[PDB]
């Protein structure tokens, strides 16, 4: 488990609201971060999960939490996915491309014989420390409302040691 | 992470319903299993978590899911905790002692500088494959109803590929 | 260079004329093959090159030459690219996905800090021997008509040593 | 034997008279120390041994001697044990928790396939030097009046 | 491939228009360079390729491109070749001798079991970066007019990222 | 420590009651054994420890316990000591000589910078398992009465585990 | 020196009287051999030494001695040299090409920073044993008539030990 | 052979004529030294060799030669030996104890499987350089008078080179 | 020292009474042997030592003791020395030549910075075990009479434990 | 081969008419040197080779050329040979002894399994660079007159 460790430095391209931006660990410092990994854009699997986090994106921003989705696809592919799927289209958070797999491996989350990330979610606090981890196989869905509870609880223990 | 891997062989003592028993991987074969790790008996962090799983234990048992809690304390210590805590007293599943940390290290779950296991939950299917993982920091509580939901989804995809 | 070496075994998923297929080195045996590498689907480069090769595919097939394009994108992404670009839409040869980068590293052709393949073309004869190589930087376009001339010349020396 | 070697640095949590304290090697400097290892709290073995040392404890303190019991349990388990065994209840010295086993391994005293310490007693002089060692199997009891006898001889040779 | 890497330092003798000159990497700095490798002087091969590059040479020089052919023969042998074949005779560019094979190995282009260079062409820009590579087997000819096209495209892109 | 390990093979010469014998690990099997180490014969310390054990040997022999003293002196040296010390003269157990230090190092009991064994006592049961260990610095005496208590106690647990 | 050792295996191309032949160590077995090394064909050195051995060649053949000259040039280069220099033209023994430098290194005779052989002569008996070694710097000429005296003395001691 | 090498630093306790002393390589600097090794005190082998050297000791001392006998026994055992043997009793030179074996190993003279020194004699000049070596098995006796012949010769050659 | 070790195998040429012989360790088996090392033939130092041993050789022969002198000179040189020194001429035992130093190094008796043997004597019993060793600096003479006394002692102890 | 490399430093004893001397690389600096190796003194094979060089020695001295013969024998042994043999007695150049084999190994000219140098001749210029090498087996003779031809030719090339 990477629980209670500091995230490693990284530098990736991302797509966010119709534009390309670069993201590094410096963008996460002093912020709450959710890293949301998934295997592949354009898979026949319906992206319910990515869109649920999208639905909750408003509250997450009021709690000072940024959301980053990550797959080993490129940011170009993200822009195309964002254009063709109605569910993906409502995403307003950053979609990080990790074709080198460096970000994915930082989180020990690479399926090495497929070149894809596992279905993992990491909650990271402003000092870069990982406070929560959830991983599931392709049939077990990640519940975005459960994520919010965990994030809110994490902020609480930060305030009340 | 260990997602989608086979659990490793192990041999531990446990306390269960007033008795000391031995538990091994052979006890898990052909069953659904939940491994519930926690840092320490008698911390006076209220064992809200252990008791939640206890409340749901009858329900879990009807789905054919066994539950094993695990810490690096001994089974002697578990028996004493069980006699002294009203909440722990209602645990009817096996409380595994792991003073060597072998069981804990099998799940890659040791805080090496404290000698205690992290707050991790692993769902293991009847073939020994880890299908879901949840890990939290010391302040963020694991929700047994979410565990239950994940187990049912895990059981669903097994029956309907 | 890899000139005059035998290509190595490989197994990839690919998209071809509306379907997903598996390609292995066994598919190239007894055939002439062109492996046409590029960095990324949905890239700012209008894919003129992929399309130039497309125009010549009927001529190439009459020479018994198979064409495989290759990037580290997934085959899913290929299907989407084929659907959204009028130029890509006219590709009827196999588009191989190489997310593990194994195929790309076989041809020593990976930009390791980008996780993308270089702009390289390999001509492979029916015995699996690499007979021609062209690699260019991102501004210099590969000319499919120059490719044809080389292939016919390669076929001539095979017939008349 | 670790006889005549200097103890190694360590940093552990402990229970001592209703409170949790941190203990390190720096706490032993300039002092005589007895390190009293045992396998496990709440084991069915009755802890007559830990309690005999308690009976002798004011006397030891009058000699400027600190006592530390050590097991691989946590200080949490010690506090609980302290509430439940009438015998353990009379301990007024520090009960050190060693869940990492580092303290135990410093003294070469870990049963590696059990994750528990052996039944060992070490006497350490004010310079951190080990002056006496006793180790027994689980049926053979350590006698605290003999411990006292050994400490007093050690203090004598220190003086001469 | 060596695409987009910087050429390595080198120091060789060459024959150019009736004289022996020394060439080092310092001669290529601030200039465009074509390094044109071939296996052996006086080969049964009609040196059509070397002579074709000669015909296009004036044009290449006005675009600021210097040309160096390189073989593992000595410069003495080049000089003799230049005197006996009318085709080699029309070469006005520098002919580098590489009997130690160092220049050749810098470009990773040695057939170690023959001690001869492969049929490789490298286009190198003024900062020493390799921008184009072409390699062929013994029957497939390199077309100097397509070399020019590539060079002109490379120059456009230097000026217009 | 060496607690709960099996003693290692060894082969040494010993002085025992007016004779030279060879002692091996084979001689200890099926018996209770005490290995009693000390630094040097003819030393400035009066050998009260060795004499003290001698006082208890008959008790020890009725309980089926063999005693072996060990130093890195030779068996020749033990014989001579036995003739010159009034204390040593009453020793009826085997005095093992260990000039190679192998028996001593088997018990991890060598002071390498002096080439002398440390002041250590080991109780070993019939299966060759070490059941008690005692090691002390040079000014802290080893009590033979307390040794007996440990041995009697060790035999009780062997007969009544739990 | 290599005096009194057995020559190493080799397989080289050579030019001999207008044809290309392969020479191996198997060709030297059961015969006397002279291996005559020099740095480079077409060198500014007028090849007085090579033509001198030729004048004595008919005589050498009556003694059962074969002659092999060796440079790191190719056999192609030997053929051209043989055609343009009158002195070289009278060579009727085999001219071995050693572009890999393997034969030259077998005789420990490579100038490693030039990639050329030193001026060395080795006399080899029918069992492959080196019986004489002569090496000189460029100004000092090897005298073929002294070479003959040495071969006759070597043959004498073989017959009358 | 260590012939013509410089002896290595050392530090040992020794018994010399009723007193315990320390011997180090600094005691050999500027003197002629004889290091006379033997296997064991109180051994079955008649200590004639040490006694014969003792007979020549006033003559050796007149020539500025120090004598050091060495075994892997302690210096305590030497004092004891000195009191019980009439032969050893006439030794007035230093008896060095080497229980750690470092001195014996310095002279490459240890029998490792016995933990005892071999029967070796070394002559060392005032500069620390070894000028003569003699080694024999347990039955072949060293002639103290031949030792003496050599020391005088070694002293001659030192003062009259060539 | 080498005391109580078995001599190692050796094969050397030697001069004995007008003849050249080969001595090996098989010559020493079942015999008592003296190996008498010295630094050099024809040296300023008086060969008193080889001669005093020669004076006793008849008595030594009666006791079944063979003598071998050894230096790193050749057996040729021993022959010449035997012809020039009235003293060495009396020697009837084998004079072993050791130009490789092997026999000398077998006995750890080489002055490495001089290539000469030290002044050493070894008495070896019929089982090849070294029973007595004497080594001296250059001014201190070895007394062959003492040597005989030791050999006699050695034979006695062999016969009487 | 060692052709065109600089000789390595050395320090050897030698016999030079009557007396023993020490030769080192400094005695070769600034001068032309011939190092003439052979296997062994007093060998049955007659020193025709060493004598031939002696005959040409006065011509060699006039060209500023020094001669050193070398074997793994000692200088003591060389001296004795110089008296026993009429051929050898004519020798006026330095006979170097090389018992450690260092000089010989410097010229890569040692037969390791025999401890004798091979039959090799090295011509060295005043800058210490080896300009000519000839090595032969025991039946083939080194002709002294050709050694001069090579040296004069070396010197010609040296000036031009
Ligand atoms: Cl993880
Ligand atoms: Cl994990
Ligand atoms: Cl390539
Ligand atoms: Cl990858
Ligand atoms: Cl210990
Ligand atoms: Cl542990
Ligand atoms: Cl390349
Ligand atoms: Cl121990
Ligand atoms: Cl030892
Ligand atoms: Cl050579
Ligand atoms: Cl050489
Ligand atoms: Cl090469
Ligand atoms: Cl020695
Ligand atoms: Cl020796």
């Amino acid at each position: 488990s990477l629980i209670n460790t500091k995230i490693k430095p990284f530098k990736n391209q991302a797509f966010k609201n119709g534009e390309f931006i670069e993201v590094t660990e410096k963008d996460t410092e002093g912020r709450w971060s959710v890293f949301f990994f998934y295997p592949a854009d354009f898979a026949f699997v319906c992206p319910t999960e990515l869109g649920d986090v999208a639905d909750h994106y408003e509250e997450l921003q009021k709690l000072g939490v940024d959301v980053y989705s990550v797959s080993t696809d490129t940011h170009f592919t993200h822009k195309a996915w964002h254009s063709s799927s109605e569910t993906i289209a409502k995403i307003k958070y950053a979609m990080i491309g990790d074709p080198t797999g460096a970000l994915t491996r930082n989180f020990d989350n690479m399926r090495e014989d497929e070149g894809l990330a596992d279905r993992a979610t990491f909650v990271v606090d402003p000092q870069g420390i990982i406070q929560a981890i959830e991983v599931t196989a392709e049939g077990i869905g990640r519940d975005a409302s459960d994520l919010l509870r965990k994030i809110k609880a994490a902020q609480y223990v930060a305030a009340h040691p």
